[PDB]
Parts: structure tokens; sequence; C-alpha cells
């Protein structure tokens, strides 16, 4: 009666694609999400989607810490909630691309988590840890294992300036980045640098992606 | 033990019409509602009442998502519990009116909710979820479908000004309204235009209706 | 394992005063309180008790809503509390006074509870609702029965001046009071106006109490 | 499933030093923390952990309150979780210590509670309880008893200044101290008086300790 994220409500008998509720360890209230039933055998709980512009990304520290968008659209979960659901269990990030020319890419990594052993998680910053990449899209995001979550109005990364600001979103920074997804949909290649909805590894510095979707499964 | 919703507390044997405490899944310390355990079977949860003028429904944003009044009498439940009752199962809802002349009439709305996908259903401005009227009062709720709620302090309907405001009520307006059930309790009849308990599809725009009752129940 | 106040404590086998743990239906996080096991057959969950002094009582708003002091000593159980506690079933009110001159009295009301039927507890100012005395000490409360609790900080009686500013205290009042319990520790008879430790039925306007204790007890 | 603390978690047979969920009486959702499953039979919760000087200690209120570091390392619970968990039950208090010439040394309390009584033990700021002392480090925290938490920017000491400001740390301090194992990490001895991680019945007033580690475990 009450799963912990999207494997539970799977391994539950709930094949369809949707929103479903679930309840994390620490997070009793629960709460829904949107769950991937289809990938790789299905399970994965969604914390990100970016796919239309419809939704601003660039916004402030509470924003990104509570969650905002719609899921069954655009949207980010909410730091607060991916910390909840990523210290409950071991967890593998899968991260879906889509370019504006048919093409798509993923990558996976066999270890993700946020502010995992934070006693205060937000205070912390909601320090990032992932490793083990493999995929199609290349790895993007290895750089920022360690780095804390920056906003346009909370500077926690290693540059002189704020990385957030400076390139039009919000991610874990170092000086400053090689995956920006949380960037603005600027839709395809740009002249402005590293500023869109950006994988580097897989689209280069100046091209924003179409689609993207981060999600997550116990190990 | 613990019921969801009114349905729940009618389905356990409880019969009267009354306080009952309910425990919607995401808000598990639960709280008090006015169940109407007689219109159609009975086992609706109220969530607004008009009737006497007696308490000031010009509130602002706060007031409106935490709530206001009193169960026994006029009162508003909240939007962060009305949020918390209809994104846990399909709800309908049931609107009931009765203008000064011993007059009533009722819309029924097969599919009713606020807030059903949005992340943070606060930040997202608890947006409508309304279809399949049916009744003797007319429907004056459908074009307001899609529409984030709008307080005084507040603005995000679809007008160059602030719809709360000018029509000295709380609503999902668009620019501005069909319905203005939380506006002023004017009596009946009256000169400024459009600012009073209004159901324009069935008294028009220039009479505050005696009494209103926004009630929910499972389809 | 769950005792929602000192009765179910009582009658799960605690006869000893002193502190427990109690869960009321809406507050299910729990809190401690003092349990008198012996009054009348025991089982009373204690909110307020004066007895030397000890701690300043003229305090604001948030502090009547969230409690202060000691369960050992003087304190006041909380406003927030009170309120979960007096909603979950019907209570009665014990009050126990005593002077400087060894004397005591009670005044037990059949009937008592704060804001009740109110959707939002604290923006309806924790409204009083007391009925049904008899004891020896006098009714010095029904006359406060439908009033607003009122604070230093937040005006809600019925006088053109603060009560709780005027009376040095914090109370139910009206225009002002005929109790006054969480008034100063003046200590006997003083020459000041009702604004000590008062209980105007038994001891008048100008007697501060040495001790007091105020109490609740499933009817 | 839901352990109250690391004793009921080395009891139901997890032996490994670690981080663990536990879930106080009155903190429902629970939190994780660090169990010390060796030493004298194991089962301690950590609540407080210095040996690098990698985390900064001079923290005001809400940071000692909420909790800051890692529980991997260096960090601070935070009273408001030192409060559940030492309310629920009683418990012994170990503080293990460490110089920077290889010596070590601990201090033993048969009885250690932060708030015990206390309505609300933020405002009534966190009061130390701690009694019967034995080891070899010798005792430097019997005086702190009866204490409220001091911190920078919130004074509640028996000095005619701020302690906690004079003595870069936060503690139960009284006029001023003779423990302050949250200090500046001075790294041994420094002509700065007492300001830095002491514990001066073992090493005096002017040499700040390498290591040192607070615990808690039922009596
Ligand atoms: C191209 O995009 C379409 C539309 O979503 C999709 O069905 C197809 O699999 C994609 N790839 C190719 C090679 O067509
Ligand atoms: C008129 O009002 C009265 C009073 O509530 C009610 O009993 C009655 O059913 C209403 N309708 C008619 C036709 O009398
Ligand atoms: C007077 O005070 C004492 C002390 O608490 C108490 O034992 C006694 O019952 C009181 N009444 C009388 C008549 O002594
Ligand atoms: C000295 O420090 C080492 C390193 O941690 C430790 O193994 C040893 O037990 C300590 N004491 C002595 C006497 O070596
Ligand atoms: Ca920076
Ligand atoms: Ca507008
Ligand atoms: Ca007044
Ligand atoms: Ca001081």
């Amino acid at each position: 009666s009450r799963p912990r994220d999207c494997l539970d409500v799977l391994l539950s008998g709930q094949q369809d694609d949707g929103v479903y509720s679930v309840f994390p360890t620490h997070y009793p209230a629960g709460f829904q999400v949107y769950c991937d039933m289809r990938t790789d055998g299905g399970g994965w709980t969604v914390f990100q989607r970016r796919e239309d512009g419809s939704v601003n990304f660039f916004r402030g520290w509470d924003a990104y810490r509570d969650g905002f968008g719609r899921l069954t659209g655009e949207h980010w979960l909410g730091l607060k909630r991916i910390h909840a659901l990523t210290t409950q269990a071991a967890y593998e990030l899968h991260v879906d691309l889509e370019d504006f020319e048919n093409g798509t890419a993923y990558a996976r990594y066999g270890s993700f988590g946020v502010g995992l052993f934070s006693v205060d998680p937000e205070e912390d910053g909601y320090p990032l840890t992932v490793a083990d990449y493999s995929g199609t899209a290349g790895d993007s995001l290895l750089k920022h294992s360690g780095m804390r979550f920056t906003t346009k109005d909370r500077d926690s990364d290693h540059s002189e300036n704020n990385c957030a600001a400076f390139y039009r979103g919000a991610w874990w920074y170092r000086n400053c980045h090689t995956s920006n997804l949380n960037g603005q949909y600027l839709r395809g290649a740009h002249a402005s640098y590293a500023d869109g909805v950006e994988w580097s590894s897989w689209t280069g510095w100046q091209y924003s992606l179409k689609f993207s979707e981060m999600k997550i499964r116990p190990v």
C-alpha cells in the first residue's frame, strides 16, 4: 500500500507509465511522481523533464528545493524529494536526451545521490554523488561529482562568479559545467555559450536539446 | 479508522450530517470537515459554504491556502486541503445554490480537481480541473477550467488587472468570470457589477445569492 | 502504544502522576504532557500551571500558540496542542486553585474546548467553548465562552483597548474578564486592579493566587 | 522496521559501524545518524564529531538547532534531533577524545538529556541534563548541568557577555565553561584562551583536541 518509489509501484502490478504516489522512508506523507515503466524493464522515478520550453527553469533556490512544473510535462521534482528518494537506498540514474533532428541518446550512471550524508541537505547544498557511466550520449556528469547545487541566488560553485547566473540554469556547477539540463530552452544551435539545455559530450556547448528526462531506479 | 473522505465516513456507518475527521493520502495528520450525508445518497465533503455573510471572504492568498471560517457555518476549507482531497482519487463536484426568494438550484460536474499534476500546487496556483456539467443552475464554471486561483494579493489571471480585487473575491479567474461564489455577500440584486456571490448562468451578474455550498465525492 | 491523552495512559495501567507521551488524532507526532492520575479518579491532562512565579506568563501570541515553561513546573502547553486535544473528543475541564493562606478550591466544567470548529484555529483565535459549572471556587469562566484568545500583541477582545496588555496576561478576554489565570504572579492582595492570577468568584479582583492548574479529561 | 535509536539497530542484527535510519517517538519521519557499534558493546548514536577542522562550528542558533556537517565526518546532529532522542528514554552519554600526541581518553555520564521537560525545547534553550561521571578524561561537563545552549547570536548564559562569541563556540555555557567541544579547531596548544576544542579536566584551557565524538545510548 506504500510504495517507496516507482520500482515498488511496478513490482506491485502497475505496468502503465503515469503518475503514482510514493512514500520515501523519511518523507512519510509521500508525494506524486511520474513513473517510467518501460525503460530497461521499467520502474524509474522521474525527477526532471524538458520537452517544449513551456516552463521557466531559471528559478531560484526555494523553487529548486521544493519543485516546480507539472508531472505530466516539464518539471523539476525538487531537491528535497530527490534527497528523500536517493538516501533510502542505492539508486542508479538514467538520462534520456533528444535533439531537434530525430536523434536520441542516453547516459546511465551506476550510482547517483543528492546530499547522501548531509545532516542538513539543504544547508549543505544537496551535494551530488554520481559514478559508473555507460551509454550512448557520453559522460557529461562525472566531473560534477561532489559539487553542491547552485542557483542564481545561492552560489556554492568553484567559480569566481555565479555559474548559475552566467549559464542561465541551476546545476551542481564546478567551473562551470559539462552538462546544463536545467538551462534555457534555446532550441538547437545557438550563439550564446553553454547557456541552453546542454549535454556537451553528445551535442557540444552550443546546442540546446529538445528533450531530456532524468530518472532513478534502485540498483 | 482512517476515512480518506466523507464517503469513507458514510460507508463506515455514519449517516448523520456533521463534522468528521478525514485523512487524505498525502495529508496523514488529517483534519476535520463537514460531511453532507444526504445529497444524492450522501458522502460529500464540503469545502465552501456561504449562508449569511457573517464571514469575510475578501481574503488574501495565505487565507485561501490554509482556510478560514467555521465548519458549522460559512467557511473555506483551504486550497491545500482541497488539493490533498482531489488528488487522491477522481472526484465529482456538486454545487448547491439558493436565492433570497425561496428558490434553489444545483450544478454537478463529473470531474473536479485543484492542482492535480502540479509538483508544487501552491506555486503553480492551484489550477482548476473541471468538466461534465449537469443540473438546474446551468454551467458557470467550465470556462474557468485550466485557470489558476487568484486573490487580491496574487494575480495569476488572464486579465490586464487583478480580477480578484476588481470583483472583490477569490476564484480561478480568467477575464474575468462567470461564477464568483467567494464574492461579497451583497444580498440579492445590486448595482455594482458582478462583485457579489454570483452564478451567472442562474441569476446573472448583479444578484448575490443567499446560500452556496461546494462539495466533492469520489466518482 | 499510542495513548490519545492522559486517560488512555491511566487506563493502560499507568497510575503515577508524571510526564507521559500522548498522540492526538490530528497531531500524530505526539508530545509530552503532565498527567494528574489522582484527581477524581485520575486521567487529567494538564495544560496550565502556576505555582511560584518562576516563569514569565506575559508572553506574545507565538508563545501561547506553541507553549512555554516546563511540564514539571509552571507552564502553558500551547493552544495548538490544547486544540489538538479538545477536538478529538468531548472533554471536561477541571481547575484547581490555592491561595497563600492554605486554602484551596476548584471549578469543574462539563464541556470545554478551544477552536472546536475553526478551519484554521490559529487565525480564528482559538475561540473558547465552555459550559456546565460545578465546584467550590465559583464560576469565573462561563462569561468568557465564545471569546477568542487575546495576547498583548494580538487583540481579538470586545474592549476598546487591549485587555491582555491592560491586565498583564493572556486569556479569552471579553471586556475584560472574570478570570485571569495567566496574569502576573503578584502574590496575594495587590493594589493594581485585576492584573494578577485572578479567579474573581473565589478571591475577587485584587488577589493573585498562589497556585492554579487547568486540566482536561474526556467526558 | 522502525529502530528508535542505534541500540535498536544493533539489537536487530546490525553490527557494522555506519549510517542508519532511526525513528524517535516524537519525530516519526525519522532521520539518519552515525552508529558506533563497537564502544562498550555498541549501540551508541553519535551527535557530534570533530576530527580534522574541515567543518566550521562557529555557527548560529538555527544551524545548531537543525544540524550541519556530514554523518561520515565532522558534524552536529542538531539540538532538535538530540532532544527527540534523549526525551524518549533515559540515555547515558559517552565522550571520546584524542590529542595530537597519539593519546586518547573518555568521559561517561550515567544520565544525559537536552530540554527534557521543556514544553518548547527551542524557546527554552535546550537546557542540559547530565550527571554521574566516570572515565579517564575527567569531568568537564557536570558544571554545565542546568544551563541553556548559547550561540553567538542567542545569549542564554550566566555571563555579562556572550560566552559563545568570546570562546568561539556553541555550548551550554555558564560563566563560561570547563568544556568547549564545538570550539575552533586550533590544533594543539594555542595562546588564545579556551577558544579551541577544549576538555579542561584532561588537557587544560589552551589545547585544542584533535578528535572528539559525543554519543548516547539508553541506560
Ligand atoms: C524519429 O522520430 C520518430 C518520432 O518520434 C520516432 O518514431 C523514430 O523512432 C525516430 N527515429 C527514427 C530513426 O525514425
Ligand atoms: C422554500 O423554503 C422553505 C424553507 O426552507 C423550504 O422548506 C421549501 O422547500 C422551499 N420551497 C418551497 C417551494 O416552499
Ligand atoms: C493546608 O496546607 C497543607 C500543606 O500543603 C496541606 O497538607 C493541608 O491539607 C492544607 N489544609 C489544611 C486544613 O491543613
Ligand atoms: C596510537 O595511535 C595509533 C594510530 O591510530 C593507534 O593504533 C594506537 O593504538 C595509539 N596508541 C598507541 C599506544 O600506539
Ligand atoms: Ca561562485
Ligand atoms: Ca491580472
Ligand atoms: Ca480590543
Ligand atoms: Ca550572557
